[PDB]
């Protein structure tokens, strides 16, 4: 029956073999003790994990009933707040405290910069992400719409010199703004030299040094004519590559070939929202990539970068990390996976399993590769825990990590937690959530997409919600973002932990990203999420413009969001929409859902670029699916749309998704809709949306992907 018996557990053979043959060797952990530890942790923690999921369902049923029992008209906020407090949703705020987390890397406690999130099941993307610590500014500007494709500056099959000159000019202006010269502009530089340990820049008429000579961090090659100059601004490195022999350098006034930016400071290897892993075979593929990353031998030959060698201004030698500091995002408390079943045939909680397996694998990252150890030099394992609801759930994750550390023979508190603030019950009790993880917390981050999905589901019974596009400007979300920064700064996060903000999803709109995303470090966020190594390089420009440490100091002690603002439900006003607007929102949500779901169910791809109704390429994950499906479920629940409208929109958008795809492994949905597991999954997400726990998409997606693989097997 392809399973291995260990106590009360029945382990899929592929997982048992992977752990024994690949994960355990080199950790000095006894295989028999590891497996007995897995059995004991699962048996001991499964009841509290179930109790917490039951408490979520109970609180939601109480809120749903409360909204149906409203006669009013404008919601009575005082009565709503009193009700949430009585049911235990809204808990008392604890007294002021400071976090005690220790042994954390400088990339987290001090450096403000981009954070890249990548699906761990894609080895090529995981490799590029780990390597994205250093990225080419010239490649990021040339290859994207940051430099407009106006008449003359368009991209073609070959290098366009007019476009190349615009890239060079943009980078020279970046240098002037970031590392200013004492006199003149970098645009007029003819050369660079290191004289008496000082950077000397040659201008046509004179020579100049830096306005702040401390911004000179080092160089490569000879001091008289360096091969590169290393600068530092706001704790982020900038490297000017000097090579007059190169095609670009030949055309350049100072022979500059490229400007390299320290870009993705940290990377999150994702096992959650951006991947589709429904059984042991899928989990092993992910665990094996995570293992290859920690051992430093993952290779696609594309391999992991080594540290970078530099000469200090004075002449001595030093090194800088060549790779992004890695976190792993485990799944949350909800799902079970049949990778492990108990004697009764009951599936084991996936979050428990992820803590054991990703934690075990992370041990390899704390020791010498095959040279130096890949990841944490300070001895920490960085785990992001998503979708937690309130401080009892955070307390549970901390107990699970403590129990895992005991099984792995690791010091207590080795396993650090990146808290996602992406559920309403966490937002409203944020201070108590940080306190419950006070000795393990390394970040708080506003996962705004899941947070929007939770906002829709929680108040599902209150009335029809505003359009998806209107959500970003609603009072609740603006208060949520500010409250997050306030709670983190009040808990002493400055100099100790990251205060993070969300994902930019418009992958092709890089000019818009460079214009807009600056709002996040201006709001005191020490990091924000980016979808690609190119977006990391461009978002790094924002941290050179904004002094995040100064912004945070200025925000100290402010309380900019009240509990009433956090609780403002995003209900639409009566008569808000004309028929064309309703139809556009329905079609847009159906296209987004079908586009994403078809690749999830039929191909096991958890993150896809899906063009929306306005032909804008959007990076879709489970969280964007949670919003779209919950919004349509909400509109169907309150009579904004009929069941005939939903079906007709799904059938209309299905051939358009089929066209956008084929591909090669692609199976079209139209015309035999009822024979398409992917189409039926999309339909179920909408029609059963109101009945999914907290509006989560995994139960349906996992069930439908498992059904697709079964049909393909027979
Ligand atoms: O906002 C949220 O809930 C995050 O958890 C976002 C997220 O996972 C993501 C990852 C890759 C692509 C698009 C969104
Ligand atoms: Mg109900
Ligand atoms: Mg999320
Ligand atoms: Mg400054």
């Amino acid at each position: 029956t392809d399973r291995v018996s260990v106590g009360n557990l029945r382990i899929a053979r592929v997982l048992y073999d992977f752990v024994n043959n690949e994960a355990l060797p080199g950790t000095d952990i006894d295989p028999d003790s590891f497996w007995a530890g897995v059995d004991k942790v699962v048996a001991d923690l499964t009841p509290q994990n179930q109790a917490l999921l039951n408490a979520r369902d109970e609180l939601q049923a109480q809120i749903d009933k409360w909204h149906r029992r409203r006669v009013i008209e404008p919601i009575d906020m005082d009565a709503y707040r009193q009700f949430l407090t009585e049911i235990g949703y809204l808990l008392p705020e604890p007294d002021d405290f400071t976090i005690t987390t220790s042994g954390v890397d400088a990339e987290i406690t001090t450096t403000a910069g981009p954070q890249l999130v990548v699906p761990v099941l894609n080895a090529r993307f995981a490799l590029n992400a780990a390597n994205a610590r250093w990225g080419s500014l010239y490649d990021a500007l040339y290859g994207t719409d940051v430099i407009p494709e106006t008449d003359g500056a368009e991209k073609g099959p070959t290098y366009n010199k007019v476009r190349g000159d615009k890239v060079i000019a943009y980078a020279r202006k970046f240098l002037d703004d970031s590392v200013p010269l004492s006199s003149g502009s970098f645009g007029d530089a003819t050369g660079f030299t290191v004289q008496d340990g000082q950077l000397v820049v040659a201008l046509p008429d004179k020579s100049t040094g830096l306005a702040n000579p401390g911004q000179f961090a080092g160089y490569t090659g000879a001091a008289e004519s360096p091969t590169s100059v290393l600068l530092i601004n706001h704790g982020l490195h900038i490297e000017i590559l000097i090579d007059p022999e190169s095609q670009v350098g030949t055309t350049d006034r100072a022979g500059v070939k490229d400007v390299i930016l320290e870009s993705a400071i940290t990377t999150i290897m994702d096992f959650e929202d951006s991947v589709a892993a429904v059984d042991a075979a899928d989990k092993v593929l992910g665990y094996r990539n995570w293992l290859g990353l920690n051992k430093g031998d993952l290779a696609a030959l594309r391999v992991l970068n080594r540290d970078r060698n530099y000469t200090a201004p004075g002449g001595g030698q030093f090194t800088l990390p060549g790779r992004s500091l890695m976190f792993v995002r485990n799944v949350g408390h909800l799902m079970t996976n049949d990778a492990i079943v108990d004697t009764d045939g009951s599936e084991v909680f996936e979050g428990i399993m992820d803590a054991l397996f990703t934690g075990l694998i992370a041990i390899h990252g704390l020791k010498a590769s095959d040279g130096p150890l890949i990841n944490s030099r300070t001895g920490s394992i960085y785990i992001v825990k998503p979708k937690m609801h309130g401080p009892a759930e955070v307390a549970f994750t901390c107990e699970l990590f403590s129990r895992v550390e005991d099984v792995l023979g690791l010091p207590q508190n080795t396993m650090k937690i990146g808290i996602m603030d992406e559920e309403r019950r966490t937002t409203v009790n944020l201070k108590a959530c940080i306190k419950a993880a006070a000795d393990r917390v390394v970040f708080i981050n506003t996962g705004f997409l899941d947070r929007t999905g939770d906002e829709i589901h929680t108040s599902m019974e209150a009335g029809p919600m505003v359009r998806k596009g209107t959500m970003k400007s609603q009072p609740w979300i603006l208060a949520y973002e500010d409250h997050n920064v306030d709670a983190g700064l009040a808990a002493g996060f400055s100099g100790r932990a990251q205060v993070g903000k969300g994902m930019w999803t418009m992958t092709e709109l890089m000019a818009d990203m460079v214009e807009t995303k600056i709002a996040q470090p201006r709001a005191g966020a020490s990091t924000a999420w980016v979808p690609s190594p190119t977006a990391a390089t461009l978002h790094a420009l924002h941290y050179h413009q904004v002094d995040v440490a100064a912004v945070q100091q200025g925000l100290a002690g402010k309380r900019r969001a009240t509990i009433e603002q956090l609780l403002t439900i995003p209900l639409a006003k009566e008569l808000a929409w004309a028929p064309d607007e309703i139809r556009e929102e329905v079609d847009n949500n159906c296209q987004s859902i079908l586009g994403y779901v078809v690749r999830w169910v039929d191909q096991g791809v958890g993150a896809s670029k899906v063009p929306d109704i306005h032909d804008v390429a959007l990076m879709e994950d489970r969280a964007t699916l949670r919003i779209s499906s919950q919004l349509l479920a909400n509109w169907l629940r309150h009579g904004v749309i009929t069941s005939a409208d939903v079906r007709a929109s799904l059938e209309r958008m299905a051939p358009l998704v089929d066209r956008q795809n084929a591909d090669v492994a692609y199976r079209p949905m139209a015309p035999n809709f009822d024979d398409s597991i992917a189409f039926l999954a999309a339909q179920e997400l909408i029609l059963s949306g109101a009945q999914q726990p907290n509006g989560y998409t995994e139960p349906i997606l996992h069930r439908r992907r498992r059904e697709f693989k079964a049909r393909a097997a027979e």
